[PDB]
């Protein structure tokens, strides 16, 4: 259930490409 981490992952995996 405290996987929502996904969706977080999901916003800031758009910064790991503009890293």
């Amino acid at each position: 259930a405290k996987k929502v981490f996904k969706r977080l992952e999901k916003s800031f995996s758009k910064i790991q490409n503009d890293k």
